């Protein structure tokens, strides 16, 4: 199992973009689109050798837990140690998936839903990135990450015209961040100041603030963070880094939640 971003918000007539690595010995992989794990609008299941299937698409919609009925299609463009995109759009009637190839097929909004929610990834594709129209991952938690010592993850989004405050948060859970990244535009009583600090069983830990800041109301950013055992390296916008101390025990990160005024328009997995 890969990632699982939740508390998305992806409304009728939005995609995700979904890029990633088919594995080289790869027998099947699954993205999951939906409410929640139980509740899915589009089980998307490329098999290469799985379940009586050989190089088929099936899709499936689950509903409280159970499966209804299947979809074959007849393309299949993937192939095992290649890279692979694939977009889906979600909307009131249909979703629309988008496929390698230029294919596009249809799959029906069976469970009525109104948004998505949740995308999972399991199986043979390692995820490289994911791309949100709108303000689709505002609120993005990524769960289920293995970042290890030593990888990054890149963030790109668009600071909102009026924006106050947002947050990039990194670590094992919502209690337990190595990093709590808060550019401030105005809040708290501070203006145009990065705020970082770790929070270690729900205990905020000493603050670091930083003298430059590279954002503005309105325009976008790419932020990227490294994670090492000791420090992590935070790249900010046009050109600057700062180190923040890691003070946790994690030996990964395995949680980032994005908040507040910045519309995510991608996460990229290095
Ligand atoms: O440390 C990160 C959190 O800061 C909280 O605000 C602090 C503030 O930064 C500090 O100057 C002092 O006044 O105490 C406040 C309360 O801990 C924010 O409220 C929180 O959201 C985090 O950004
Ligand atoms: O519908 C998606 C679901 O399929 C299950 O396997 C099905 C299989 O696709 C079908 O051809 C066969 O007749 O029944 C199987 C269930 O007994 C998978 O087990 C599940 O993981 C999903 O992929």
């Amino acid at each position: 199992s890969g990632l699982v971003a939740s508390n998305l918000n992806l409304k009728p007539g939005e995609s995700l973009r979904v890029r990633g690595e088919v594995a080289p010995d790869a027998k099947s992989f699954v993205l999951n689109l939906g409410k929640d794990s139980n509740n899915l609008c589009l089980h998307f299941n490329p098999r290469f050798n799985a379940h009586g299937d050989a190089n088929t698409i099936v899709s499936n919609s689950k509903d409280g837990g159970a499966w209804g009925t299947e979809q074959r299609e007849a393309v299949f463009p993937f192939q095992p140690g290649s890279v692979a995109e694939v977009s889906i759009t979600f909307d009131q009637a249909n979703l629309t998936v988008k496929l390698p190839d230029g294919y596009e097929f249809k799959f029906p909004n069976r469970l009525n839903l109104e948004a998505i929610n949740y995308m999972a990834a399991d199986g043979d594709f390692k995820i490289k990135s994911v791309a949100f129209d709108g303000s689709s991952a505002s609120g993005l938690v990524a769960s289920n990450l293995n970042l290890k010592p030593g990888e990054s993850l890149r963030v790109r989004g668009e600071v909102a015209p009026d924006a106050k405050s947002f947050v990039l948060n990194l670590g094992k859970d919502s209690n337990n961040l190595c990093l709590h990244f808060n550019p401030r535009f105005n809040a708290h009583g501070d203006a145009n100041t990065i705020v970082s600090n770790s929070k270690d069983g729900g205990a905020w830990g000493t603050e670091q603030r930083e003298a430059v800041f590279p954002f503005q109301p309105g325009s976008v950013a790419e932020v990227s963070i490294t994670f090492d055992q000791a420090n992590l390296t935070v790249k900010l916008p046009d050109g600057y880094e700062f180190k923040f101390p890691n003070r946790l025990n994690l030996e990964a990160i395995n949680y980032m939640a994005a908040d507040g005024d910045f519309k995510i328009k991608s996460v990229a997995f290095d």
